[PDB]
């Protein structure tokens, strides 16, 4: 499922991650935009062998099990395709824990290369929230 902006804004607010760990809803919706284009079953291999999975592109080495990465860890309890669902509350679950791993958002390079310092605010520009 492709997400438009504003139903994906409110699908993250209402599962509680406008101002998670201090993060406004902006920042979210700017994550997603650059990391799957609001698109749940985008995927993305990785050079060390580990995948990306959906909406907010989490990775398979620390957060989620998909069975083909050598050494890694299911953090997030999760077989990695629920991370593509079109209920996105694995992968707003998942964020939420690694947004607390103490980067920040900054765990997503996308966001720190893209939004952080932007003004995210416009990615909510006009929604009913």
């Amino acid at each position: 499922k492709v997400f438009g902006r504003c139903e994906l804004a409110a699908a993250m607010k209402r599962h509680g991650l406008d101002n998670y760990r201090g993060y406004s809803l902006g920042n979210w919706v700017c994550a997603a935009k650059f990391e799957s284009n609001f698109n749940t079953q985008a995927t993305n291999r990785n050079t060390d062998g580990s995948t990306d999975y959906g909406i907010l592109q989490i990775n398979s080495r620390w957060w989620c099990n998909d069975g083909r990465t050598p050494g890694s860890r299911n953090l997030c309890n999760i077989p990695c395709s629920a991370l593509l669902s079109s209920d996105i509350t694995a992968s707003v679950n998942c964020a939420k824990k690694i947004v607390s791993d103490g980067n920040g958002m900054n765990a997503w390079v996308a966001w720190r290369n893209r939004c952080k310092g932007t003004d995210v605010q416009a990615w909510i520009r006009g929604c009913r929230l």
